[PDB]
């Protein structure tokens, strides 16, 4: 029973690890897309500041 | 040995579950921050355009 539970526990370690890896890829995907959006926000903010500066000019 | 392996396999499932939850929370946090930044990048883009209009004005 315990060995069956072990195979299942190992399977669950693998499924949860699997899901962690999936989340790591999804997380990196959104983190990297966030870096893109953050960078876009940054660029848009840099341009926004350039435009604010242009407004100031 | 098998119980110990079960306990550690379950521990791994729990550690992985722990990490999973952290990654899941981070996936949502980052995705939500991404969405915030999708919206902000757009708001800043809009500021680029609103600012271009103020510049034009």
């Amino acid at each position: 029973i315990i060995e069956s539970d072990l195979e299942r526990a190992e399977e669950r370690a693998e499924l949860s690890e699997g899901k962690c890896a999936e989340l790591e890829e999804e997380l990196k995907t959104v983190t990297n897309n966030l870096k893109s959006l953050e960078a876009q926000a940054e660029k848009y903010s840099q341009k926004e500041d350039r435009y604010e500066e242009e407004i100031k000019v």
